[PDB]
DNA sequence: CTGTTTTCCACTCGTTTTT
DNA sequence: AAAAACGAGTGGAAAACAG
């Protein structure tokens, strides 16, 4: 029933994440991390080219997989 | 320290896209 | 037709927390 993400809106995430690094990335952090997260999910679902509507678990589950998947380029 | 609650990640499933 | 990629669920490891 869920779309996939576009091309450009895993570029838009990517960007997201890369910007918000030290506070959702255990690495970096060695404040609130669910409002970052929050601030990230919005940004996004305001995002003009956006396919569909997305909650933080979907965002979440995105950083997670992109990571392990070893796509994440920053 | 011990014991509880929260957050992160490897493994995996069912489907969909790509080779 | 086979392999790779994708979204999603989950258990338990790792971490953060309370006493």
């Amino acid at each position: 029933l869920t779309p996939r993400f576009t091309a450009e809106e895993k570029e838009v995430l990517y960007t997201l994440f890369h910007l918000h690094e030290e506070v959702i990335d255990i690495k970096h952090r060695k404040y609130s991390v669910r409002e970052t997260w929050d601030k990230i999910v919005k940004d996004f679902n305001s995002h003009p080219h956006v396919s569909a509507m997305r909650n933080i678990k979907q965002i979440q589950k995105f950083w997670l997989n992109s990571r392990l998947r070893k796509q994440y380029p920053y």
